[PDB]
C-alpha cells in the first residue's frame, strides 16, 4: 500500500556500508604556501533528536535560520549542553543490528558564512579533519558529499561551487550511524564537528600529495632519500630542497647522502625541506631513519629499541575531543619530562598536528587506524563487521585515509590496523593494502593472536609470567606450524600493559625487568594516559571530575574511563611518578660505602652528554654536602663505575652509629631541552645509613589503678576497654586493629582463573573484614623495673557471623616520657570462608584521635604514597606535607596515601606533636573514616568530621592491577598469618 | 600479676552453658484459685551498654535510683527507644565463639515495687513467662536466681523472703548470653521482660502440677480419662470433677467414660473440669482425642487428617515480642475465617494463653521447643550446641520446661524439639526424654532427615515433584536399611512450605492436590502467618513498616522478616484470600448447564449441617437470581450432586448468546460459631457463561494524512514514531511492548539447580528487559472497507548492545467509534544473554495516558490480584475500584495488582471513560512508572505523577516461590515465543 514514515531517505543513507562519497583522493597532511583560510569560530547549530523530525527547510541556504544558535567549531557539542556526554567500554548505547540506527539519534545542522577572496579561484577545496560520525556537507546549496570514519581528515572539491564574497557551508552531522559499529572505542560518545575545518586554494601546477622516503644506513651513516610528489594522482616533476644537507634534487629520484644525523625519540634530528613546483611549495621537515624486524626484535636505525609506552586518547574534560594545541604540547612535553619514549594513538589517529610535534619532541609512535567493534565479541562475533564483505570498502577506506595523511612522519614508527576488532577478512584486506602501499613501516594488530597478516606479535595485558616465556621464545605453539614460525620470528610488545586505575598501578617492576633482559621484547605501552574525567560542579560550586552514570546514562561503565597516568587537567597520579621511575633510561646504583656509583646508560642511541650528575648527603638538619661530578660520556647499553668526592665517604665513616643520612645521585639536564628546563632530573639513585631501632623505654612507674580509668604515665585507659583514652593529652577516640582497606578500583576487579572469581573487595565483604568486633578477654600488670610496671590487654578480634579471628594483645610500657607499644597477633581458628581462604589488606593499628593534624612529617619514602608493589618513585628522604596533601584526588575515593617504609612519623595536633618511632611501618593520616571513604563515590562525599584517623600498618597487601590485567603478585599477596611488631609513641608540647 | 578488668563475674554467669539456677521444678500452667497478684505495670528501667559498665550500685533494693525511667513490663525495650530492633535471618550479629558473649550487650536493670497482702504467706512463688535472653532475679536484695530459655517459664520460691506490705522485685536482663547461641531464630532480636510477671500463693495442701490424659475410643465412642496431681513432684490425693459427664474420680485413675464427644479443630468439644486439693483448686478444659500413626498416616481418633496450616510467630508492629491478647484472639479468629486448622509455634512456645485458645477455637497445633543453632551451619556446624556434650542438660531442660507447660492441651498434637539446629546427641536427648515424659503425642523435628528421633517425616520447602514421590512412598531411601524402614512408615508434613513472601506464593494448588490424592501427606504449614513490620514515620508522620536495616544494623537480612500472609497488623495479604480458597474445606463444583453442583466434604469429622448453601445469578446489570438450596447432610469424605432449583438452568437457557452471566454456589455458615458470624464464606464454586469475543469494527473512514500527524477516526498518530498520541480526546504519552516487571521478592531469589543461578531479576537485567527500545521499520495504509483504511505501523524492540530482537507490527482499524488493535510478536535472533536462554515477564502492551485515573472496572477474575500460578481466590464477576484500592501495600513496592482473565474493562479519566474489550487479557493500572515501583525500597517512594500506566497483557509468567522454596512451575515459565493478540477500544464522553 501507502508509505507514510518520514525520514526513510536520511535513514537510509545514515545506514550505508560505504565509505564517504564525493570526496577527493586520500593525500598526505602536508604544509602549504597555498592560500587558506580556517573556518573556525561561531558558527550557528540546531539539534534535532532524530532524523524523522530533522527540519527539510531549507536551512542549508542561510536564511530565515529559526531554531539556530550559536556553538563554536571545532566542538564535541554535548560538552555546551546540547545533550549530554555517555560513557560506554564495550556495550553499544544501541540495540545491535547492524547497519540500523536508533530513533533517538541526535542531528546537528552546522551553517557558517565566510569570505572567499579571488585567490581560491578559480580552483580550491573544502577539509574537514574530524566529523563524528555521519557528515552531509553543503556549499551554497549544493551537496558536496558525505564523511565516514570519525578521526579522519576529508577533502571536497569547491571549483565551480565556492562564489567570489559570501560564502555559506551548511553541514548535518549524525551522531549515530552505520559507522558507529566500526567506532565501538572504550571512550565517551560525543558528536560533533571536532576538528579543523579549512578552505584550501589549489593551483594550478601544484602539489597535492607527497611521501617522504628517508632511510640511513647505521653502517655507512648514510641517509637514503626519495621525495615523491603528485598532483591528481600523476607524478609529477618537483624540486626538493634541504639547504642544512646542501641538497637540489628531483623529486622522485633517490639519492645517497653521504652522511645524516639519524632519527630517534631519544635524537630527534630533523632537516627541513621544502618540494616545490610552479604554483606550490610544501615545507617538510625530514627525520632519517630505518625501520627493520630482525633476529625476533623491533629495531631502529640498526638498534634494538625499548619502547616506554603510553596509550593516548584525544580528550578534554571541558572541550570533549577537541584537544587544544597548547594542551598537546603540554603533555607532550610532560610524557618527556617522565621519561615516556612511545605514544600509542589509541584508538584512532589523532590531530594532524600532532605527528609534527611527535617528530620534533621524539616519540616512536604507533599510529592507528580508527576501528574497533568490541561490542560484537558478547555474541560471539556474529555480524562482527570485521569479517563481513559488505564492509570491505568501508574499512579499506579508514585505512587508506589514516595511513595517507601521516606517512611523512618518521616518529611513525608503526601502523596499527585498529584495535579490539576480532578478526577478519576485512582486517586482512587492510593490511595487505598498507603492506602495498608502506613497505617502510611494521604493521601492528593485536586482535588476532594468530598475528597471520601483521609483522609484530602483540598482547594487551599479558601477565608477568606469560612475558617471560614470549621474552625466551617457549610461548605454546600456534597450531598452524607455519603462522607458529612466522610468529616466533616476531618482536613482542604489550600495546596495553599495567592498567593505570586508581590506586597504582602495581607490579610495573616485574614487567620492566623483563623488558631489559629478553631483546624480543619490545616494551609496552601502559593504558591509558589520561582519565578521561569530565568536569562538573555541585551546589556550592566545588569543581569534581564525573564519569559513567553522572550524566543520565541508561547503561554505562562508571570509572572505568578514569584510569590514567594524569587526571583530565593533566596533574600526575602517583603511578606516574612511580612509572617516570621505573622506566627511567640510566641506572645509577650508590655503593653503600659510598665511594661511588655504578651507572648503567640504558638508551638505545644517546651517550649521557646530555646529563649533569649531582650528589648529595642529607641528614636530619638538612643538607651536609654536595656537589656535581663530571663523568666521562657512557656510550648507549654500557656501565661505568663513577668515584665520588672522597668527602662524601669520609662523611659516611664519621656518621655516630644509628644517625640517618641519605646519600642520593642524581642525572639531571645538563641543558635546557626541548621538553625541560635545565636541571630537570631523569634519575636517581640513593644509599641509605639507616637509624637504629628505637630503644624501648625502660618500664618504670607502676601503673595507677582508679574505678573506671587506669594511668601509666601518659597514657590513660578505659578500664572497661582497656584501650587508651588519651596520651599526654591528646584524646583516643579509639584503638584497635585493622586488616581491611576501602577498595581499591583494582580490588573491585575479578580476580580470574581457581574457582572463586569474586573481587577481593567483595571476599573481603563476605568475610567480614570490614566490621570488625574486638570482645576484651582481660587486662593485667605485670612488674616492670624498679617499681615500674607494664600493662597487657589483651584481646580477641573476629566478626559477626564468623568462628575466625585474631588474638591481639597490647603490652604498654612507660618511662613517663616515651610509651613503649608492643602488639602481638595470633590466629584463632581457620580463615576460610564461602569455601575460600579469606587474605587480609594489611596488619595494622587504627587510632582514632580527638582532635585535628594540620601537619603530617615523617622520615621514609616520599613525597608520595607507596605500596609493596608501588612507590619505585618514593625516595627516601625527610618529608612534611599539610594533611590534605596527604590525600589523592582519585575520581573515585579509595584507598589511598600510605607511606610505606617508614620510621619515623610526627602529626602536629594544634599545639602538641605526637611522635611514632619504630622498625619499618607504613603510615596514613586522614580526616575521615575508612567508612566514609568506603562509601563516597565522588570526592565532595568526603566529610572531615574533626577526628584524625592514623593508620599504622605493620604489613601491606599490594594494589596489583586487577581492574584489568594481573592483580597483585604472589609475594605481595597477604594470607592471614602470626605477626609481632613495636612502637613507641611521644607527645611534646 | 594482677587483674584489673570490669565485670569478669556477670560476663562468666553469662557465659554459662547450664540451665536457670534456682528454680522450682518445671509444671504445667494451670488455672487455679490460688492467690495472685500480676506485677505487669510501670516498671523503672535503667540501660547500659555492657556487662563491664552496668552499676554495682545496690540498685536491687530500689532505693536511690538514678538513671532510672519508667518502662512497661511486659515489654520488648527495643521497641520503647532503648536501643533499636535489629534483624538477622541465619547470621549472628555477634562473632560466632560459643559460649562468649560481645562486649557491647545491652544490661536492662528492670525493678518494681508492690504489696503482698497475708494471703501470699506462708508459702508463695514469683512467675516469669519469658525473659530475652538472661534473667538475674533478685527480691528485696536477695538472689533468688537466674533464667534461661527465653520463651519458657521460671517460677522462684520466695517463702522467707517475701515480706508481708512493700516488696522490691530487681530483675537485670542481659540482650546476649550463651543461650543466644541456641535461640538464633529468623526474627528480630528484641530483650526484655516481654511476657508475664506474676506473684502466685502456694497454699498448703495445694496443687503443684496436673497431668490430663483424655484419650478416644473411636469404636465404642467411650473416654479415656485419667488426670495425675501432684505437689512437691508427689502424687497427691484430690477429687477431679466433671460435671456435664457426671463424673466424680480420683486422681490418679484412669476410667472409661461411656460415651464422649471427641476433640478436634473442627469440632473443639472441651468438657470443664476441677482438680480439687484441700487446699486448692484448677480448672481444666478436657478434649478427648488420641492420636496414632497407623499405615504411614497420622491419625486423630480413627481418621487421617489433612493439616491446613500456618506457622505463627509471636510479633507485634509496636510492641515487639508482646502481643496483646485481643490481637491474639483477633489473628486466631481470622485464621480460622481463612480455613486454616492448624498452627506450627516457630519457632518456640507461645504465650502460656495461647494454648487454652487454640483448644477452645479448634487447632491442631505443633508445639515447638526453644532452640535453633542455624548460624552454626555456615561453617559445617562446627561448635554447634546441639551435638556438643556441654550443653545437654541446657537443651534437655528447655524440652522439659515446653512439654511440662502445655501438656495438657488437646491442640497439641505433636511435640517438636526445635528448628535449624542440625543433628546431634543433645537432640537425641530431648527426643527421647520428651518419649518418655508424653507417649501421647508423636515428636517432630525436620533438622535430621534421617528422621531416627522422630515419629513424622518432616521437610520445609520440598518441591510439588519430591512432594508426589514422597506420598507414594517412592522417595529415594536412606542408606541404613533400619531407619529408612522407620522413615518409610511415617507420614510425610511440610513444617514450611510455599514461602509467602510478597506477590504469591505460587504453586499453592499443585500442593493441595498431592495432599488431597496421598493419604502419607499429612498437609502443610505456610511459611508465615505474619509479616515482621515494624512501624515507624517519616518528616510528614506518614506510617509505613521497617524492616531489616531500616534500624541501623550492621548486618542484617532485609525484607526477608516481611514473608507473610498478612501485614504486622493482621491486614490478609491476596497470598491469604487464595490460601483459604486452596485450602477450602468444601468444594463446589458448578455444572455447566446450571442444573445443580456436585458437593464433596473435604472434612475429616463434621458433616455438611453448619453450612447454608447460597445461589446467585449475576449478569451485568447486577442480581437476576438467588436463594438457598436445602442439602442433606454430607459426611466427611462423601460427596453429592445438590439439585438447583429448575429457575436457574431455564435462566441458562434464556439468556441471548453472549450475554454474559455468572451463577456462584456459596456455603456460608448457618449461624455464629465461635470465629465468625452467620454467613461468613467457607467455600463456594462458579459457572461462568462467558461473552462473546468482541466485534472488531468494521474498517470504515479512510486515514487522514497530515505534515506530522496522521488521523484515523478519534485516534491521533505521530507520524514520526507511529504511535497514538491522543484516542478520543485521551492523550496518549507512550505506547509500546513490555517484556518486563518490576521484581518480585521472588524474583529476587536464586533458582538452583542448572548452570545458571543468577536470580530470574538479575537475569532480565543483564538481559535488558528493562529498557527495550524500539526502531520504526514502516508505517502504511491499507484498503480496509468502503473507502475505510487499516494503518499497519512495523517496529522492532531490542535493547542496548543486544542482537535478539522481536517485530512487534500494530494494525489500527476504526469504524469512527471503537479502534481495532491487532498486535502481532514476532521473535528476531536468538534470545540468549551470558549464555542461557531469556525468560520474560510478560506479553503485553505499556500505554502511558497524560490523565489521571479514578475509578478501574472490569469483568474478570477479582477483587484482589492474580497471577498464572495464583489467584485462586479471584472469583469471576464485575469489579469496581478506585485507583489506588488496585494496588497492594508490600512493605517492599514490587510488580503487584495484575488481573488476569479480563475480558473488559473500563478506566474512568475525569470526564471520559476509556473501555477496553478483547480475548482474555490481564489488567493493571498504576499512577507511576515501572521504574519508580522498581526504584522504592518503601512504599513512601511511590509518587504519583499525573499520568495513567495501563498495562494490558496477553501472556504473563508466573511468581513463583523463589524467594525461598521453588521457582515458578514449567507450565507458568514463558520462554520467548511468536504471539498475536487484538482488543478494540473506546472512549465515551
Ligand atoms: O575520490 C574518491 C577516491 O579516490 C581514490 O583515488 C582514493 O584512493 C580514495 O581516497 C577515494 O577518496
Ligand atoms: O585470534 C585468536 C585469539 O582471539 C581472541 O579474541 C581470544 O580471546 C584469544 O584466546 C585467541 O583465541
Ligand atoms: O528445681 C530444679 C529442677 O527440679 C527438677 O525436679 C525439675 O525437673 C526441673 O524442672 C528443675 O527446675
Ligand atoms: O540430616 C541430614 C540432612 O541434613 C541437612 O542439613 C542437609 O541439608 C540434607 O541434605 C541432609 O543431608
Ligand atoms: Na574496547
Ligand atoms: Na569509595
Ligand atoms: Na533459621
Ligand atoms: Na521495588
Amino acid at each position: 500500500g501507502r508509505s507514510l514514515e518520514l525520514g526513510a531517505a536520511d535513514i537510509q543513507d545514515l545506514e550505508s556500508f560505504e565509505a564517504g562519497r564525493g570526496a577527493l583522493p586520500a593525500r598526505a597532511y602536508l604544509q602549504s604556501d597555498a592560500p587558506r583560510l580556517s573556518l573556525n569560530g561561531e558558527w550557528q547549530f540546531r539539534l534535532s533528536p532524530g532524523s524523522r523530525v530533522a527540519p527539510d527547510d531549507g536551512w542549508q541556504l542561510g536564511e530565515a535560520l529559526n531554531g539556530f544558535e550559536s556553538l563554536p567549531v571545532p566542538s564535541s557539542w554535548p560538552m555546551h549542553g546540547h545533550g549530554a556526554p555517555a560513557y560506554t567500554n564495550v556495550q553499544f548505547p544501541f540495540a545491535v543490528e547492524p547497519p540500523h540506527v536508533p530513533e533517538a539519534n541526535p542531528i546537528g545542522d552546522h551553517l557558517v558564512v565566510f569570505e572567499a577572496g579571488p585567490e581560491f579561484f578559480p580552483h580550491a577545496l573544502l577539509r574537514f579533519d574530524g566529523i563524528e560520525s555521519a557528515g552531509t556537507v553543503w556549499l551554497n546549496g549544493v551537496e558536496l558529499g558525505t564523511t565516514r570514519g570519525s578521526r579522519l581528515a576529508h577533502e571536497f572539491d569547491v571549483s565551480g561551487i565556492l562564489e567570489q564574497g559570501e560564502n555559506t557551508l551548511a553541514v548535518r552531522v549524525a551522531q549515530f550511524s552505520a559507522a558507529s559499529y566500526v567506532e565501538d572505542q572504550d571512550m565517551w560518545w560525543l558528536p560533533g564537528i571536532f576538528r579543523d575545518v579549512t578552505l584550501q586554494a589549489r593551483p594550478a601546477a601544484g602539489i597535492d600529495d607527497v611521501f617522504v622516503h628517508a632511510g640511513y644506513d647505521h653502517i655507512t651513516g648514510e641517509g637514503i632519500l626519495k621525495v615523491e610528489a603528485s598532483r591528481g594522482g600523476q607524478a609529477i616533476d618537483a624540486v626538493v630542497r634541504v639547504p642544512e644537507l646542501a641538497l637540489e634534487l628531483a623529486a622522485g629520484t633517490e639519492v645517497r647522502v653521504p652522511a645524516v644525523e639519524p632519527w630517534s625519540a631519544e635524537v630527534p634530528k630533523l632537516y627541513e625541506a621544502a618540494v616545490s613546483a610552479a604554483g606550490e611549495s610544501v615545507a617538510l621537515q625530514i627525520g632519517f631513519r630505518s625501520i627493520a624486524i630482525e633476529d625476533a626484535q623491533f629495531k631502529v636505525n640498526g638498534r634494538r629499541i625499548l619502547l616506554r609506552g603510553v596509550n593516548r586518547h584525544e580528550h578534554h574534560p571541558r572541550l570533549g575531543r577537541v584537544v587544544p594545541r597548547d594542551v598537546v604540547e603540554a603533555e607532550l612535553r610532560l610524557m618527556k619530562q617522565h621519561n615516556i619514549n612511545a605514544i600509542r594513538t589509541s584508538h584512532y589517529p589523532p590531530h594532524p598536528q600532532f605527528l609534527a610535534l611527535a617528530d620534533q619532541l621524539g616519540f616512536y609512535v604507533v599510529l592507528e587506524c580508527d576501528l574497533e567493534t568490541h561490542g560484537f565479541e558478547s555474541a560471539g562475533w556474529a555480524q562482527n563487521p570485521s569479517d563481513d564483505p559488505q564492509w570491505e570498502d568501508a574499512l579499506v577506506d579508514r585505512m587508506r585515509r589514516t595511513v595517507e595523511r601521516d606517512k611523512n612522519h618518521a616518529s611513525v614508527v608503526m601502523w596499527s590496523l585498529g584495535n579490539q576488532a576480532g578478526t577478519g577478512r576485512n582486517l586482512a584486506a587492510m593490511s595487505r593494502w598498507t603492506k602495498d602501499r608502506d613497505p617502510s613501516r611494521p604493521i601492528h594488530y593485536e586482535g588476532d593472536w594468530s598475528s597471520e597478516h601483521v609483522d609484530v606479535y602483540s598482547r594487551m595485558y599479558a601477565s608477568q609470567a606469560e612475558t617471560a616465556l614470549i621474552g625466551q621464545g617457549i610461548e605454546p605453539a600456534l597450531n598452524d606450524a607455519a603462522l607458529d614460525a612466522r610468529r616466533r620470528a616476531m618482536p613482542f610488545v604489550l600495546c596495553e600493559y599495567v592498567h593505570a586505575m586508581g590506586n597504582g598501578p602495581g607490579g610495573m617492576s616485574e614487567y620492566q625487568a623483563l623488558f631489559e633482559k629478553y631483546p624480543r621484547l619490545m616494551g609496552g605501552f601502559v593504558w591509558e594516559w589520561l582519565e578521561h574525567g569530565i568536569t562538573v560542579s555541585t551546589a556550592d560550586g566545588v569543581d569534581h571530575y564525573g564519569y559513567g552514570g553522572d550524566f543520565g546514562e541508561e547503561v554505562h561503565d562508571g570509572n572505568f574511563v578514569t584510569d590514567g597516568l594524569v587526571d583530565a587537567d593533566r596533574r600526575p597520579r602517583p603511578g606516574l611518578l612511580d612509572f617516570k621511575k621505573v622506566i627511567e633510561p640510566l641506572r645509577i646504583d650508590v655503593a653503600r660505602d659510598w665511594t661511588g656509583f655504578t651507572l648503567r646508560n640504558g638508551q638505545d642511541f644517546a651517550d649521557t652528554s646530555a646529563f649533569s650528575f649531582r650528589y648529595e648527603v642529607e641528614a636530619d638538619g638538612g643538607a651536609l654536602d654536595g656537589g656535581t661530578v663530571d663523568v666521562a660520556p657512557v656510550a648507549p647499553q654500557s656501565e661505568t663505575v663513577v668515584e665520588l668526592p672522597g668527602s662524601v665517604a669520609a662523611l659516611a665513616a664519621g656518621l655516630s652509629d644509628g644517625r640517618p643520612a641519605v646519600l642520593t645521585v642524581r642525572a639531571v639536564l645538563g641543558a635546557d631541552s626541548a621538553w625541560a628546563d635545565a636541571g630537570h632530573e631523569v634519575a636517581w639513585g640513593q644509599s641509605v645509613r639507616e637509624p637504629g631501632a628505637p630503644v624501648p623505654p625502660a618500664p618504670v612507674e607502676p601503673v595507677q589503678v582508679q574505678d573506671s580509668e587506669l594511668t601509666l604515665g601518659p597514657v590513660v585507659f578505659s578500664r572497661a576497654t582497656g584501650m587508651p583514652t588519651s596520651i599526654g593529652g591528646v584524646p583516643v577516640e579509639k584503638l584497635g586493629l585493622t586488616l581491611w582497606w576501602a577498595p581499591t578500583d583494582n580490588d573491585l576487579g575479578r580476580e580470574w582463573g581457581g574457582a572463586d572469581e569474586r573481587p577481593l573487595a567483595t571476599q573481603w565483604k563476605d568475610a567480614g573484614l570490614n566490621r570488625l568486633h574486638t570482645r576484651l578477654l582481660g587486662i593485667s600488670a605485670n612488674p616492670g623495673q624498679d617499681g615500674g610496671e607494664t600493662l597487657t590487654v589483651r584481646t580477641r578480634v573476629s566478626a559477626a557471623d564468623k568462628q575466625y579471628g585474631v588474638l591481639v594483645d597490647y603490652t604498654w610500657s612507660t618511662d613517663g616520657e616515651t610509651v613503649g607499644l608492643r602488639t602481638q597477633v595470633r590466629r584463632d581458628g581457620t580463615w576460610v570462608n564461602r569455601g575460600f581462604e579469606v587474605e587480609w589488606a594489611r596488619i595494622g593499628l587504627e587510632f582514632v584521635l580527638g582532635e585535628e593534624t594540620e601537619l603530617v612529617s615523617w622520615f621514609g619514602q616520599g613525597p608520595h604514597q607507596s605500596y609493596p608493589d608501588t612507590g619505585q618513585g618514593a625516595r627516601a628522604g625527610w618529608f612534611s606535607l599539610p594533611l590534605a596533601k596527604m590525600d589523592v584526588e582519585y575520581v573515585r575515593p579509595q584507598e589511598c596515601g600510605a607511606r610505606s617504609g617508614s620510621r619515623s612519623a610526627a602529626l602536629q595536633l594544634g599545639g602538641r606533636t605526637l611522635e611514632i618511632c619504630g622498625d619499618p611501618f607504613a603510615l596514613t593520616v586522614r580526616p575521615y573514616s575508612q567508612d566514609v571513604l568506603d562509601a563516597a563515590a565522588h570526592r565532595p562525599d568526603l566529610k572531615a568530621d574533626g577526628r584524625t584517623y592514623l593508620y599504622v600498618d605493620h604489613a601491606l597487601r599490594g594494589v596489583g592491577t586487577a581492574a584489568c590485567g594481573p592483580g597483585v603478585l604472589e609475594q605481595y599477596r597477604l594470607k592471614p598469618r602470626d605477626a609481632d611488631f613495636i612502637l613507641t609513641l611521644k607527645v611534646r608540647s
